């Protein structure tokens, strides 16, 4: 029978994972499906690990996650469409669950699909190359349990290995005379390190935002965040503030674009990640930005110049989970024959073109938000994928914007309608700053 | 013609670049050479950069050396046999120089061969194959210059990738939220970090001596160094303790076999590295211990399954660019023909085996030294490389264990026999515990 490679466990492999086994279950054949997972278990960046840099087996270390970590977004707008958050707790939970706790709820979803039997952990891809003649793709990995390398032949590869766990780390005069800590967002682990602490941000995104906001919680001195580009813009603390561009160090002194001068104990990059594939060929090697239309991937998932590869979650996200779902769904169903892709390369091309005007057609962030929705939607009309309210999640994105721009610092503390009832979720028992425990424990009591 | 691929250009592949630089010279006809460097220069472990973890490609960060770090054994016992520091420096230096002044040492050296133009730099290896049929490796890198990989054929392989580069990263019960530093030998940078905090080090060898010695040196509270074998056995400093096993850790509470208790800021984990190379398959991957009879290599550097694989500097090192050069140019002589291999399997293994037997015959410190002084003596007695004093390295390394016995923290200040002359080398113009200036500059006025 024919046979399918996905690399990486993490929500998006396991997507495709659940996809198949959803299709098996109506009557459907399916493919061999062989997922092979770095890691030693599934989870993907939802894994803590305390290790930065290399792993125990000296692979690079994937998670990007720290502690203290909890949900940025609603998780009304996260919700798998075929396994609802009630169905997995039983209850209502807040909107904004610890890292633990949407580790429980992804894990929880692929148990009762029982796809577990499909991945093979520990066992980082090394290389794929694909041959004309065969039309098959040759995939090798490494097993650690056994310390051993092999190769076997596929009909399909499906790549979920991610895209924010490589960092982009950018040197600036005097990163390498600095007097004290310089850890990139990929290597932040404890925001308790930096207590009492003068601390830089670099970056004006989502990790500056967070970390700066944990490291303001966990009682940090001072935060200082710089941009490049545009500020964040939000009313910060008392003891946060925000700068232009970093110039150079000197000594401990960071020196700014305006001028401004000052002094900071520790160093934390929010500078971002690159798409980056140490195992494919140039014939197979995705070269995108980080955006909503992601280049050379047709409907977003199928590469345009080998359509028997296919990549997940490759764009950068507002909507996440079920937008993973609605791609896996998707390539299952080209893979399948629900879907015939075309023998146009030319076709291919335009559709992500299109993809890239529309996105650029406006700055504006709920623009963007609507756009990955419009996408969500797209997908998802084409497969068996339940329908479910867009609208709805669409606004409660809307509803955290208004609620980060109002207090940046207490927007964990609002509820959203689920999609499912409408009814506003629970409101959490804890105000965010005060809620020093991350365990699902105490989330959940 | 034929080809020879060498990965890495630190000392052991530029030693073998130097080698056949030196016969192409006598008029030998030699094959081509190309050498693949995933840095942007070359030293190998030699090269500095503040960075730890992925480098700025993403590519795992080879270096391990941190700032301050001076040679740890005598200049004199490491000295080219081609290459004399007199004719590198015009002058004599002392015995003990920084890390600075020892890379240009290595490069003068192949600067004056016009190697060079042998080297791909930012030009990691992805991977290597052999097949039977062609009788050619064929080596598969990529090209961080331009993003692109590629793919080529060889008649050789040379392995000169180091084995001091992928940490060997324990659990102990409590790591993962200890809250405090927990970092690996192999990315400490600064010991300015630790000033004034009580740092654990974890190991009993060369990199914890060190570690603890430069966080002593630059104000550490107190160093408590911990070992699960034998004791690094030094008397060491009034702030510096040396315990058994570590238990585990309860908060900022370390406890160790003995039952004592001591709390502590950082840890440092120098417990050494693994032999790993992610870029082989199994039929050319070296697996073994780090000692002085390493595993599978016939003559210490022919890979006994493929005999037209080598590897230079796999070994633990009490010599170390001598021993390299010695090997390269037994690698070259067997590949030009001057040396011929066993077709005998059995025979390679027997090499091996004797080596082992003999390695592990005693235990004692000089017996180790005097084994693999034996080993570069039998392979400089093998090819055209010059003969020079190893008694007198190993009379150096002699006096080298003697001075570390009686003062750990001042054994650098002393001299030794130039292996040439016979003449002691001057004494430093500033004691070590004194030395705060890392420059090649200062070191050399
Ligand atoms: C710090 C951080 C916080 C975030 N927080 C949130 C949040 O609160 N809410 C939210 O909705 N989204 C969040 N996201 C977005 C996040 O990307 C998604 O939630 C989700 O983790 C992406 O899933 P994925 O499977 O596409 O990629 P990943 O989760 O990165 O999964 C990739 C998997 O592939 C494996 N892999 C990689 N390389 C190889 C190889 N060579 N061989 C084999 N396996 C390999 C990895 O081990 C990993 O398990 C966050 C992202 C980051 C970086
Ligand atoms: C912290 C430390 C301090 C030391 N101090 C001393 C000292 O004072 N004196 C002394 O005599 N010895 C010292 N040594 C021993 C040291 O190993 C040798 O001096 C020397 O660096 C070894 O040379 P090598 O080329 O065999 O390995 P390395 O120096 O490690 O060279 C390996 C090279 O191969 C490259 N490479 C690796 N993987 C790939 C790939 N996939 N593709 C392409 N290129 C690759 C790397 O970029 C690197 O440049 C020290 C070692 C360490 C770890
Ligand atoms: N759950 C959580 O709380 C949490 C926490 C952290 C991260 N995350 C997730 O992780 C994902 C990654 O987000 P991210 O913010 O880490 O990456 P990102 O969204 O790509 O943002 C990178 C930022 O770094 C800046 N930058 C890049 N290169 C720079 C340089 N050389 N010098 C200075 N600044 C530079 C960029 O500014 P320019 O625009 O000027 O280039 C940009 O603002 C997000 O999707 C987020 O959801 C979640
Ligand atoms: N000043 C300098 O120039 C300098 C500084 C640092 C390093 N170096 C070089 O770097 C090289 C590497 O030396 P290294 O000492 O880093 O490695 P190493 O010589 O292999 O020593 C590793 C040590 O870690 C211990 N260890 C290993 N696993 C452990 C575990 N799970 N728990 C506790 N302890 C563990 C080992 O103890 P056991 O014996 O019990 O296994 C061993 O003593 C050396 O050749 C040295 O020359 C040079």
């Amino acid at each position: 029978t024919k046979r399918v490679a996905v690399i990486g466990a993490g929500p998006s492999g396991l997507a495709q994972l659940r996809a198949f086994q959803s299709a098996a279950d109506q009557g459907a054949e399916i493919p061999e499906i062989v997922c092979f997972e770095k890691q030693a278990n599934w989870g993907g960046l939802w894994n803590y690990t305390w290790r930065t840099g290399l792993d125990e087996n000296g692979e690079p270390v994937h998670c990007s996650m720290y502690r203290y970590l909890w949900s940025n977004g609603p998780k009304e707008g996260l919700e798998f469409a075929d396994y609802s958050f009630e169905e997995h707790f039983g209850k209502q939970i807040a909107s904004y669950p610890p890292r633990a706790v949407l580790f429980d709820y992804i894990e929880g979803r692929v148990h009762k699909a029982d796809v577990r039997k499909w991945i093979r952990f520990n066992s980082p891809v090394r290389w794929v190359s694909y041959d004309a003649e065969t039309a098959k793709f040759t995939v090798t990995a490494h097993n650690h349990e056994t310390d051993s390398t092999y190769s076997a032949a596929f009909d399909h590869v499906i790549c979920a290995s991610g895209h924010f766990s490589t960092p982009n780390v950018p040197f600036y005069e005097g990163f390498d005379t600095f007097n004290g800590r310089i850890v990139h967002a990929h290597d932040f682990r404890d925001a308790r390190e930096f207590e009492g602490k003068d601390v830089l941000v670099m970056g004006a995104s989502s990790s500056a935002e967070d970390i700066g906001s944990q490291c303001w919680k966990y009682g940090a001195k001072s935060i200082t965040s710089c941009y490049r580009s545009a500020p964040m813009g939000y009313a910060w603390p008392d003891n946060w503030e925000e700068k232009p561009a970093l110039e150079k160090l000197t000594g401990k002194t960071a020196h700014f674009a305006d001028g401004s001068t000052r002094d900071v104990d520790a160093i934390i990059l929010c500078t971002g990640y690159k798409h980056f594939f140490s195992f494919l060929p140039d014939d197979l090697r995705l070269k995108t930005a980080n955006r909503l239309a992601t280049a050379d991937l047709y409907k977003g998932v199928a590469y345009v110049h080998n359509p028997a590869m296919f990549y997940l979650g490759m764009q950068d996200q507002w909507f996440t989970f079920n937008m993973f779902d609605a791609q896996a769904w998707w390539v299952r169903d080209a893979i399948l024959g629900r879907i015939t892709l075309p023998k146009d390369k030319a076709a291919m091309l335009a559709d992500v073109a299109e993809r890239e005007t529309r996105e650029e057609a406006s700055d504006d962030v709920k623009y963007a938000i609507r756009y990955q929705a419009d996408y969500v939607k797209e997908l998802v009309a084409e497969t068996d994928y339940p329908s479910f309210d867009i609208d709805g999640a669409c606004d409660a994105f809307f509803e955290w914007k208004k609620h980060k721009a109002k207090d940046i610092m207490a927007f964990r503390d609002n509820s959203y309608k689920s999609v499912i009832t409408g009814t506003m979720a629970p409101v959490h028992h804890t105000p965010w700053k005060e809620a020093l425990d991350d365990s699902m424990e105490a989330y959940l009591q």
